[PDB]
Parts: C-alpha cells; sequence; structure tokens
C-alpha cells in the first residue's frame, strides 16, 4: 500500500538462515570486535625535518582542520556533504638528550592566515623540547559561526608549529648543521561525525570539485589549438587565447567548440577566384564556422601560387642539410600564414580532384588579404583553387586543420597582435610567484617536412569537462593537480577560474614524457606551488 | 619508552576544547540517529522487464553474493581485505494488482552453472504472485567453506528468480511492452561484517560499472567509423564491424583505436605512380596504420582519371535535376568505391602544392587494384598524385577520413563481405527477443552534394572507455541504457561484453531525435528489453 | 499471496487415510535402519594387479577421498554439490600360497605430490601379506582446512598401495607373467554425510566429472580422423593430432568439427585444369573446410591419368590376388596419398555424370602440386574429371570422404612430417611410465579391395563432449577408464588434459572385441594404470 | 520436507466436462528425486503428496474434479468416475 525505505514481508532464505554462530568464526580469526577503527589509531600525515639552519620564528608545520587529515575520512566524505567535530593530532619527537631547543604549537582562529614572526608568539602557546619522550596530541577544536561545515569550508580552525628556540648541537661546528626530525600523525577524535547523507549520483549545485579536468595519463592530452599531442610545458609571463578557453563559469568569448572535427562552408565563387570568402554553415556564433582557427597573417600578401624559401639570397634548400643548415628561412612564398586544409570542394560540374585549401582570417583587397586580428562574418579567406571558369560555381566545401605555412615563425600563439579575438583576449600575467603556462604542441608544415611548435592555453579535455560541469573555486584560488614524470620529478600545476593554469618554478627542462597528472587539493593562489625537479 | 597506536599525552586545544554541547547541535540540526545508514534502508539495484513472451524455466534474476550489490558496501569494501555475512534483497512488482503471474524464487548454494529449465525447481522454492501487496525481502545467507571470504572469491551463495506462471495482461501489444517491470533493492543484514582493514595504498579500484559508455544526450553522439553525428538506429537481426568494435576484455579485431585524428604514411613512387602502398608511421598492429578504415573496392578498377557519372546507361549529368531525375545510376568512374581525404602531401623539394587522396584496401597487380578484405601491410592503397617525375620521390603523407565516392551505393556497413577484417569479423544475431542494431550517420559523397547513410555498431565514447576501463559484466547480460526521444516516448538499449548493442523492439520509425540517455542497471541477456513509442 | 515452500491446503486421502498401523507392518517383514543401508556393509569398488615387475616402492593405487569410492554414493553425490567425513576399507588379495610377498596401505594427507618409492613408509604404514587370507579394515578421515569439501574439490586424504616387498614366484622364473590381484571395498563412517542440494540440471562452475567421455561398447566408436569403427589399440612412444583433437578447456588446434559431414566446396577453373582449388562454404576456422582432412601427400607428383600398381621394380601390375608375394608393393601411380571423396559437380552446363575427387591438401605451383606440411586457404588440392573446357566453369561440389589412394604406404599418422598442422601440434611423449596411443580403425583403397590402417588419437564421442563440456581435470591426472573385452581380460585406460589416451603396459596383442568401458575415477600421470591380462 | 516439480499441462479453453489432465498411478515417478533412488531399491511403500497451482491468479472461472481411484480399475474418459 504505503511501503517505507525498510518495509517488506520477510520470508527468510528458504534453505538456511544467516548463522551469527557462524559469523563469530570471522571475529575468531581475526579482531574484529568494532567498526570505525579509525577512530581509535593514529594515522601519518606527513613528516617534518628541523635543522639548526631553520631559525627562531619560522613555522614549520601548518595544517587547518577538515576531514582530508586522516586518508580513511577522506575516502569516507565521498558518501556524504557535511562534517562537525574536532581533529587529534599526534606529534613525536626523538633527541639526543643532549640537544635543546623548546619548540611551540599554537591553535589559532579562523580567518586568520600565521605569519612567520614572533608576533604569532603574542598569543597562548604550549611549547615542548627536542627532549620530549612521549608523544604529543593538541586535540584541535572546532570554532566555527555555523552549525556545522560543508566539504568546500576552508575558514577553519588551524594549527601551527613554530621555532620557539633554535636547535643546538654543542658538539657541531657552525659550519657543519644537523638536525632532528618531527613526525605527525592524527586521528578523528571522539566528536568528529559527518552529515547529510549524499544520494549518489548527485550533482551538488554549487559544483562538483574539480578532479577531471586533466586526464590522468598523458596521451589522452591534446591541447585546445591543434590536436597534436602535448610534449612539453612552456612558461611566458603573459598567456591568451580565446578559440577554446573556457572558464568555470562555463562559458567564453571565443567562436569554436571542443571538437575538431571537420568545418563544412560554401562559397561563391566567379571568375578564376581561388580565394573567395566562406560563409558559416555550423557554428555557435553567427557567421563563424566552428572549429576555426584563431592566427592572421602576419603581413599583406597576394596569394598567387606555390611555396618559396631561400638561403639570404637566395639558395633555395630542397632537402634538410641546407634547411637544417641555413641561417635563416625567410619564406618568399605567397600564402605564408595559412593553415592546408584538406579540402573536399564539391559543386556541380567540378569533375576534378578537389585542389587543397588555405585560410586566415583577413580583409580582402580586390586580389589580395589584408591582416586583421578580429574575427568577423567577413574576414574568413580561402585559397583552394575551386576549379573556376566563368561560370560561377558556388561550391560546398569541408576542410580540416592539419599544418601551418609561416615557415621561420616562433612557435604560434606568442603574438597578441596576431591573435584572433573577437572583442576580448582572455588573458592572465602572474599571480604571487606562480606563473602562467604554455602547453606545447608539435605541429605540422607544408613544404619542408619538418615541424613547428604550437601553444596551448588548455588540454582539450580540461577545456571540454567546463563545457559543460560547474564545479567550484574561489578566483583567488587554485585546481593543484600534481605531475610526475618517469623518473620522479614533480611539481604542481595550478588552474585557475578563468582556466588559464599556472606553476610555481622558473623552468622545467628535460623529463620522462610518459608522465601522469594526480588530485591534490585546493590552494590559495597567493601561495607558490610546490616543485621538487632533477 | 614505547608508545602504542593511541599512547601521547594530551594537553588539548589550548583556547577551547570540543564541547559535545555543540556537537549535538549539529545533531539537531539533521537528524542524525547513527552512523552506518546503510544498514537501515534499501538500495536500487536494477529492474527487470518481464513480458508476455516469457515461458516458465526461464530466468529473470541472478545475482551472486557480495558487497557490490550495495554501493555504499561497494565503497567501503575498498578499505577492508574481507567480509562475511548475511544480504537481504527487496523485490516488488509492477502492476498494481491488475496483473496474473506467479514468480518464483530459489537460493542456490555455491558452485553451480544454473540453468533455464523446470528442473531448477525441482529444489525448494518460493513462489510470489504479481498481485502482490507487500514487497518481498529473501534474506540471503552465506554458506561457505571458509570462516571468511575475500573481495575476489566468487563460487557463493547466489539468487535467482524465475517464472512460473507466465503472466496476464490484455493491455500490450507485440512491438512495444510497457508494464511488467521488476525492482530489486538490496541492503547488507544484520550479521554482515567486513574484516581485515588494509591501508590505503592498496586502494585496487577495480569494479567499475557502466554508468558512462554513453552520454546523456545526442550531440555528443559520434558513430565509431566515421565522424559524423548520429541522426537515427537502425535494426538488422545480424550486425558486424572489426575496426574500433571493442568488448570489456578491452580488446578487438580491430587495428585502430577509437581517436578520429589524421592518418600519417611514407608513400613512394618510381616515375608516374599515382598509387602506391602506403606504409605506417604510427599504428598499434605491425603495418597498418591507426584509424584506418574498413571497406574494399567492389571490383577491379584502374584509378586513372576523373568523376564520371551517367543516368539512364545512356547520358552524362552534373546537376540535381537530372541527379534524381534519373532511371538509375551508373557511375563511370574508376575509383568508385574510395574515399576523400586530405593529403597534406609533402616532401622534399617538391612544389606543386598538395592535391587529394583517394583511400581503400586492395590488393596492387601493377596498374589497377582488386578487392582483397584481409588486410595486411600489401592492401593499403592511395591515388594521390604527388608530382612524381623520373624518380623515387620519398612522400611523407598525412590523411584524414573525410568521404566517399562511390556514388550509386545507399549505404555502407551492409556487405559484409567487403568490409576489411584482419581474420576475424565479430558479429551476432538476435538473442533472447532482443535484435541488434546499428547508429547511422551521414556520411560525404565527393563530386555530388547529396550524402549516404552509414551503418555504425558503436559509440565512439562507448568505444573510448572500453579501451581504457575495466568494466564489470558477465557473459550472458548487458548494461542497460535507455533512451528517451523528445516526444515522450522511450525504448531501453543493452550492451553486450562484446560491445554490440541490442535492443527490444520490432521497429523504431521516426522520433524526435533531441533525446537523452540514462541508465537503469544489469539485465540478463536472453530477455526482451522494455519500450513505449508514440 | 505468498504460498511457500511447503504451504497447501490439505484435504487428503478422500477415500481413505495414509494410515500407520500398516507401514509399520511393511518394516517388520524387511527389517530397517535410520533411513540408510550403505552405511553396514563393505560395497566393491575396484581391483588392481600386482606384479614381479613391480618393484619394491612403487605403487598401484592412488585414489583420493570422495563419494566415487563408494558406488550407491557416486550415485547420490549427483544430488548434493558437497560432503563431509571418512570412509571405511577393506582391501585383500587373491594370492596362491606360494605367491610370497609383501604390501602396504598408507593415507598419505593433502597437499602432497608422493612419489613411487619406499620412504613414504616411514609414515604409519599398514601390511597385507599375500599369504593373509583374512581381509583388513581401517579408515580414511578427512583431514581438511575447510569445513567440508566440493565435488570439484580434488585435494584430500588419499590412500595408496605401496610395495613394501617385492612379488615372489619361485617357480615360472621363464616369462614373469604372474597375477596377485588385489581388491578394494568401502563403507562409509556414520560421520559421512552430505550438503547443500545440487539443483538438479545445474552444472558445476570448475566442471563437471568426466564420465561420459568414452561409450560402453566398441560400437558406438569411431576415430577422430574417419569413421570406420573401431578394431585395436596401438602404442607409440610420440603420439599426435590436430583434425578434432580437443582438450579440456575446449580448445584445439584445428580447423574441423567432431562430425563427419559431406563436405562443400567452390571450384572455379579453365582450360580443362583438373587441379583445382577450394574454397570454403562452411568452417570454423577462415579459409579452411569443416571436415577437412588431415594429411600431405608423400611427395611432389604431377596428376594426368590414373591407377597403376606393380609388383617390384622390375616386374608386373598384380591387377589381382598374386600381390601379396610382392612384399614391396610401389604404387608407380599418377598420383598417391590422397583421400577419396564422393562427388556432386552442379555447374550450369555439365550434363554429365559427376565424377570422383582425390583431394588433399598441397600446394599447386603448377599443373603439379608439392606438400603441404602446413594448411592455408591456398594449400587445397582437388583432381576431378570435371567437365570443362576453354571456359571458366564455376560449380559447387559437395564432397563427402570414403577411403585413400596411398597404397603400400604404412598406417596414417606415423608419418608426421606428412601430417597438417596450422601452426602447432599438439605431441606427447611417455608419462609417468605409461605409454600413450592411437585408436586403429581401417580405411578403404582405390583400385584393390582391401583396407589398410589409420591411427586416430580419439574417439569421436570423447570429442563432441569436449567441444561442448566444461570437465574436470588437473594437469597431473588421468581419467581412468577400464576396458573389458568378452574375456575378462582388462586394462585401464587414462586420458590427460591434452585428450591424449595413455595406457600403463607396452602391448595388448588381441582380445574379444566386444568391449565395453567403465569411469573409474582420477588417477595421477605419474603412476602405472593395471593391466589384467593373459 | 517440500514439494518437486513434476510437470505442466494447459487447461485450454477447448477442454470440456469430462477430459483428463493428470493421470499417474502410485510411485516414486511422482518426484524426481525418488526417481533417482528407486535404482537403489526394489520397493516402497507409503502415501505421496500432491500441490497444484492453476495460474488463475482471480480471472480464470472454471473448477476441476480429483478422484483417488482405487488399485486395479483403470479410469475412463467420462463423467461416470464422478459417482
Ligand atoms: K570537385
Ligand atoms: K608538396
Ligand atoms: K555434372
Amino acid at each position: 500500500s504505503i511501503t517505507a525505505p525498510e518495509q517488506g514481508t520477510p520470508v527468510g532464505g528458504v534453505i538456511a538462515e544467516p548463522s551469527a554462530q557462524m559469523s563469530a568464526a570471522a571475529d575468531m580469526a581475526t579482531g574484529k570486535s568494532v567498526d570505525s577503527e579509525w577512530e581509535a589509531f593514529f594515522s601519518f600525515h606527513t613528516s617534518v625535518n628541523w635543522s639548526t639552519s631553520e631559525t627562531q620564528g619560522k613555522i614549520l608545520f601548518k595544517q587547518s582542520l577538515g576531514p582530508l587529515l586522516n586518508p580513511y575520512l577522506e575516502h569516507l566524505a565521498k558518501l556524504y556533504v557535511a562534517w562537525s567535530g574536532s581533529i587529534d593530532v599526534r606529534f613525536s619527537i626523538s633527541g639526543s638528550g643532549v640537544f635543546g631547543g623548546k619548540l611551540a604549537a599554537i591553535v589559532v582562529p579562523p580567518g586568520v592566515d600565521p605569519v612567520q614572526s614572533t608576533s604569532m608568539l603574542q598569543y597562548p602557546h604550549v611549547l615542548f623540547d627536542a627532549r620530549q619522550v612521549e608523544p604529543v596530541i593538541f586535540s584541535i577544536p572546532d570554532l566555527r559561526s555555523t552549525l556545522y561545515h560543508l566539504m568546500s569550508d576552508t575558514d577553519t580552525t588551524s594549527l601551527v608549529i613554530m621555532v620557539y628556540n633554535d636547535l643546538i648541537n654543542p658538539y657541531a661546528n657552525d659550519s657543519n648543521s644537523s638536525g632532528c626530525i618531527v613526525t605527525v600523525e592524527t586521528k578523528p577524535g571522539a566528536d568528529f561525525k559527518f552529515h547529510l547523507l549524499k544520494p549518489p549520483g548527485s550533482m551538488l549545485t554549487h559544483g562538483s570539485v574539480p578532479s577531471d579536468l586533466i586526464p590522468k595519463s598523458s596521451s589522452l592530452w591534446i591541447g585546445n589549438r591543434h590536436w597534436t599531442d602535448i610534449t612539453d610545458f612552456v612558461i611566458r609571463p603573459f598567456v591568451f587565447q580565446a578559440n577554446r578557453h573556457f572558464d568555470f563559469n562555463q562559458e567564453t568569448a571565443g567562436w569554436s567548440t571542443p571538437r575538431y572535427r571537420p568545418i563544412t562552408i560554401t562559397i561563391s565563387e566567379k571568375n578564376g577566384a581561388k580565394l573567395g570568402i566562406g560563409v558559416a554553415t555550423d557554428y555557435i556564433v553567427p557567421g563563424i564556422p566552428d572549429g576555426w582557427p584563431d592566427t592572421t597573417i602576419p603581413e599583406k600578401l597576394t596569394p598567387a601560387g606555390d611555396y618559396a624559401i631561400t638561403n639570404k639570397s637566395g639558395n633555395d634548400i630542397t632537402t634538410a642539410a641546407g634547411y637544417d643548415g641555413a641561417d635563416v628561412i625567410v619564406n618568399n612564398t605567397n600564402f605564408k600564414g595559412m593553415y592546408i586544409c584538406g579540402s573536399l570542394q564539391r559543386a556541380w560540374g567540378d569533375k576534378k580532384i578537389s585542389n587543397t585549401a588555405f585560410i586566415t582570417t583577413a580583409t580582402k583587397v580586390d586580389n589580395a588579404i589584408e591582416p586583421s586580428n578580429v574575427i568577423d562574418m567577413t574576414k574568413i579567406a580561402v585559397y583552394q583553387d575551386t576549379h573556376v571558369g566563368k561560370e560561377v560555381q558556388t561550391s560546398d566545401d569541408t576542410l580540416s586543420l592539419l599544418g601551418y605555412t609561416g615557415i621561420g615563425e616562433q612557435a604560434i600563439g606568442s603574438d597578441r597582435d596576431r591573435v584572433v579575438r573577437i572583442s576580448v583576449l582572455p588573458e592572465t600575467g602572474a599571480r604571487g610567484g606562480n606563473h602562467p603556462i604554455f602547453y606545447k604542441n608539435s605541429i605540422k608544415l607544408g613544404y619542408v617536412i619538418r615541424s613547428i611548435d604550437v601553444f596551448n592555453s588548455q588540454i582539450l579535455h580540461t577545456s571540454r569537462q567546463l563545457s559543460l560541469n560547474h564545479y567550484l573555486l574561489p578566483p583567488d584560488s587554485f585546481a593543484v593537480y600534481r605531475i610526475i614524470d618517469s623518473n620522479g620529478s614533480w611539481f604542481d600545476i595550478g588552474i585557475d577560474s578563468d582556466g588559464f593554469s599556472f606553476v610555481g618554478v622558473s623552468s622545467i627542462g628535460k623529463l620522462e614524457f610518459p608522465l601522469t597528472a594526480s588530485y591534490m587539493g585546493i590552494q590559495l593562489a597567493k601561495i607558490r606551488l610546490a616543485s621538487n625537479i632533477r
């Protein structure tokens, strides 16, 4: 009639029933007399070194209250929404007995962000010595303004250790420098309850937690400008892109989408017009084909004929030794800064073999094209030899990004004078000590078999997910993903609300690329991102 | 000296301690009774249709014992090596006192391969009717020879539902099967106990369930054979594909991967050869490129010229009204059943810009080709003019699947004899009362503006996830997903371990395509699925 | 609503009543026990040998525990999936007074790979001298680690006989062909008890018990290479076959199936070729037909004419019963070695009585052929008088195999290089002092009336069941089937996982062929089998 | 101590007042367990129980009639047995 979450007429196992005489035997083999073991045994969280060079007032440990301080709880929070109560944080240390040095400990209240200075000690502090023997506990209370917390709450109580009085090795010279360590462990406490069970596969209203922007492995990675696989990271102080740069508001200023499909267009050439103006057929913005690239011609030019290079007046390369041995590759070609576009080129009557295309954003001037770094319905440009004879053709077409022809140039995307915004160029400088990065992609070339580099603001999959999946990120904060090469050299990437990646070191160097990417958590953009290199 | 897993001298939160009076107020917000909520209610598991046709001695439901029957446990089984105890599985029949048809319920001991036969009822069977008021329970016990199971064990108790009196309803039809569905829900049971805690790392993370095999919309969908979108579902009692047809064993007969990238090959010529034997530059199988397609030529033919099609076998025609205004179409062309790839067509020292290519598999004999379907490193075929005079060329190339040539044809992937398989062709037939399907996907044609209809066995996104993630399913079941056209109608789809989609209706027809998809559960393979049309 | 397993409305005996004064009357005439009577005597089980050639330390009879040791229990165990408890045993010898010699009987615990030596006797050993008239009783307890066992478990306690002192017959030290038969008999202890009804018609997962691999008559036996009936057996050190040879993983290296049906192919030839190449219609492996033979020509040849058989290299063409006088019948023919097949030449314009096949596998270089050690779709041979001319005359042929042509050759199968293998050739040697075998049927010749011998690795019914059904056997074990002639002369066949048979002697002689069979258990591979013959 | 499936029938519409739907002399053969054990004996004695279930949950009108005929007779396909 009206049945409840447990109501149901029982019948029992038909041949047997659950024999509780049995299950004790399992409890007899093991020590299983109690559930929720994690409430009664400590757990590693991190460890610290403390040495004589680390002076007074330094902050060693700094962690905020939360479930993440014991990974069991990090695993159970996925079921639930909320949490309330305290945490314990064991401290253990072993010094020689000849050493000295006293070491502090402070719970701070929420809303603050501590500072490596003694003014932090103008506050109730507990000390302990490096001669300490029995470990120490420091129950961290929950000092909150609300009845409970969600999992996306950083404004919490927190803890710090700091070097009250420095370390002393009497036997040591001042040149050589030793140092003990400090091991930290945690435990949930006693008043620590979660709350508000979540029905899977729900979608948390403010948004989910970003942990799928970057695929872990590498082979799943391609850039948001050209389909070729990542190979290396590139630092710049400034970054900028609009074609597929989707922010956490799931929008942009671009025109394109995160799918590298062909590009259907139509084109209405009259007399012998190799070129024309291709018009939109599929899009999200009116008058712009989806997936269209973002790069102008460098300079004005006349699309006329075939490739041309040089070796400074004028010994043209036709091999590798000249090219790789050449000084400059000045590229006298007359269709320089365009893509290559596989070019189906259908129409009624063109019983031909569909010659190949070249494109850019630019205004035509009656035979030629002028650069213009803003797209409209008009800038779309072509050069593909539609086999025209003053017999007006009106060909349908469909293309595919393959390479580039501006040989000798720098890697694409480092010149905002060229890049094709509409009105807004999304952009960041740096933030804190953390610097931006592009992602590199080798792209193909037309005449010389070599390949040039590309710059990418985002992996595609990083942009696909943001077209769809509304996430949380306070704009002052980052989504911290951690990288590990085959060797073990790691560094942390940060990702902003806008979408532009960030990193906390001035260079990388070389590394075994079959690298992976793991999740860490949220971190504040006002802080540097870590790195262990070499 | 020693310190135990809990020992450590306390000092407490120095500014304040945790107040239980606070944490109670959290419980005052919620209705927090006790942790381990999952031991006090039920959870959805699946839902099984039961049409008129299910003659008795035919099974509906079959599930072994284990924690995977309740995801709250599935999330905790990663923390404990071992488990033990019972499990209650609720049942509830749709059709509120309207229908007839008893339905059995058997627990079998471990170590069996049950059979759709009445001999299974030569055993203690419980029956219940389709006029059931209160849902039904059937507490499964844990019968075993060892004290505690592991997570990997399978030799366990298992429940089955089987038919005992075929139903009755005058309110259904032969095509659609709206009506009976048998909801199943679970609950751990009193004696259920995990055992033998483990640290995370290890967190093996296997048990991946089908939930992302299809998106929740159409516009993401694309056939594995060709990049264009879906627009219709097609039935055929047989089914066949090999290029990208992946199974839950994460393998195939397919030389290719699920990525529509281009195809790089280094063709070579001597004097004037248009055609040559393309060779790999990227692959997973030796010799064959990735993304290389599967459709042979129909016949022997000497590719030597341009397009030509003629109506009536007495004419030549180059316009739409003449195209449709046609007795038949003839295709007097020399590259008939071929493709339209882009062909960047590079080389060292070779101007005379890139042209278009045409590719299939075929065996080449000195000026021509013939259809072979058993692809090897020799069967590759091209017809691009790389401008070769009297000398080897060493023409590197890249190619992206972009069209077709065989006008006059009206579908692809329907003649299995022309399909390219390495050695084996995956294939199925009808099952239960369910039948296979294809996913239609329009495609380009070349000289003529029209298109033609492809058959596809798999969405790419389906085939991508199978390439990677070890999804779980028995050999004789589906991973059912639902479909809802935007007229409100719906039908279900099943996915066997092989990857072939399956359906239960006899027809589809036209439908409001802007549709959705969702996951209902697991269903035994040998049963008619559900449906409702118009 | 629900009806439970034992829920109904008892109206009962309408005319009468199931009384109780009567049932006890039947009891007192026949007597009773506690619902069972096979727990009070010693069933007969088997009998084995003990001859002079079995020296000290050697073994005769290892069977593990299980209900197979009592034919009342092997019967019942088809109702249950489980068991637990011991056995009582009685063995004895039917020896003369002169036949001195001593014997042993040990229960070895589980998890042992015992040895045909004497070190086992340091375990508690029972004795039984041949002179000892009266039998002996002892027990076999179920020393196990689990709460119980399953029928698919074969890692239990096990009995072993061992020759504590060898046999002696002081009289006939000429032939050494003595007897001393042993017998074994079983009674279960009251501790014995089954568990866990198996739902009838249900199989097991680990696999069934092999007790239907061989029929119970020679009349139902035929070879896995030719349809003829068995006549006699053969021993060889090396044994091998690939055509219809299946293993207990339901696999094979073959191309064929366990049938003997007409083959159907499709010639396509011209110019009076008479040497076509057959393509496939039905198969399991592509290219190769099903039921196609496993034999290559001896050597190269050129088919034009017809038969020829001559006495020697200096003389006549025997063509009569005066041919045995040759002893070196040399077969100087047009062709040799082929297998004959009937035919049905269906070609649309061949209004003539169709004509015989003369096929094999071989390479067609030219109008001649050459040997094909290996099979492929190009290595299929025919020599028909297919009624053709200049013009192509395609036809279906519908072959069916009858006999053989390689007069004078030895029994087929010996010639390894003539035998066909795709890639792999299953092969064995001696094994634990046993010998492998073939099975000898006959096959018929072309010209003379006579019949040459043929070898076979399996009976056909042994091969149908293994393609289909999932039997159980560990690799270090056999399936012991006892073979009996019309006399009481008998022996035992073991069968490994691969399907190759084995025997524990080096000869058979001849015997009353109306023979039978019976399953007897699971003996190791190390161990010698029985032989009670002459 | 429970019930075991034996067989199944079709009491369709075109069957009338006097047909027989089921007729089996007594023996082990009314239970496929016992039949597997009659191979181990040459005798039996005692009643057997039976159970029916009709599939007309509340719909199908129409009833049946049962008789326990004695040993020696061989019943017929008429109404007279209902005397
Ligand atoms: K064209
Ligand atoms: K070129
Ligand atoms: K004929």
